[PDB]
């Protein structure tokens, strides 16, 4: 099916998922001179103290760490959000070179990678129902630039060689996602979509202003992963990012002036 290649990449997705040309697709370029400070936005509440990570998985388009969302353990609230959203998983998008890899861009600037912490609105009962609602998910997006190592990322980096190929998974319990956050929770927000198929328009995007720094050795280990499954031709998992989509009738708001 779909992927990031010449013949199955983002320019092809609309044939199976016509919402790819919809009115609130993600990612988008964040024009910092057009985003408006919104004083009515409240601070984000990231309550990850009780997070219970479960497994880490190569799904053939990225790697993800999953969490127990059967109860309010790791939740996102506040900011633009109404009610409570449970953390389900996080994954990344990254490039073949340090000058590309993020999905969102800031004044057309591309970061080396982008972290997505995926949360779903508990009023819809389960994530499958939430995906069918315009306010069903909230994804917290964090940019990665190459510089100093990120100590809270190293334990993810350490296990990637055990999930090199599509379909492999590993135990990944007792991981603390707070170690992936920057200092500031200043953010931009806009209504958008999943950035991979089915591209459902169900996401409140919350993109942090402050990137985290990761070392060249850490991002190099992202780039050793494979899109392919074991025993089939090796295609390095790089450049698994969708480019910026038309903003159309949308306003990006900033929590900071
Ligand atoms: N790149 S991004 O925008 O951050 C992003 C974030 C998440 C996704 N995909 S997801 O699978 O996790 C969507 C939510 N999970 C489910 O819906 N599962 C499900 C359960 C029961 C059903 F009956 C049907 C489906 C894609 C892109
Ligand atoms: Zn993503």
């Amino acid at each position: 099916h779909w992927g990031y290649g010449k013949h199955n990449g983002p320019e092809h997705w609309h044939k199976d998922f016509p919402i790819a040309k919809g009115e609130r697709q993600s990612p988008v370029d964040i024009d910092t001179h057009t985003a408006k400070y919104d004083p009515s936005l409240k601070p984000l509440s990231v309550s990850y103290d009780q997070a219970t990570s479960l497994r880490i998985l190569n799904n053939g388009h990225s790697f993800q760490v999953t969490f127990d969302d059967s109860q309010d353990k790791a939740v996102l609230k506040g900011g633009p959000l109404d009610g409570t959203y449970r953390l389900l998983q996080f994954h990344f998008h990254w490039g073949s070179l340090d000058g590309q890899g993020s999905e969102h861009t800031v004044d057309k600037k591309k970061y080396a990678a982008e972290l997505h912490l995926v949360h779903w609105n508990t009023k819809y009962g389960d994530v499958g129902k939430a995906v069918q609602q315009p306010d069903g998910l909230a994804v917290l997006g964090i940019f990665l630039k190459v510089g100093s190592a990120k100590p809270g990322l190293q334990k993810v980096v350490d296990v990637l060689d055990s999930i090199k190929t599509e379909g492999k998974s590993a135990d990944f319990t007792n991981f603390d996602p707070r170690g992936l956050l920057p200092e500031s929770l200043d953010y931009w927000t806009y209504p958008g979509s999943l950035t991979t198929p089915p591209l459902a328009e169900c996401v409140t995007w919350i993109v942090l202003k402050e990137p985290i720094s990761v070392s060249s050795e850490q991002v190099l280990k992202f780039r050793k992963l494979n899109f392919n499954g074991e025993g089939e031709p090796e295609e390095l998992m790089v450049d698994n990012w969708r480019p910026a989509q038309p903003l159309k009738n949308r306003q990006i708001k900033a929590s900071f002036k």
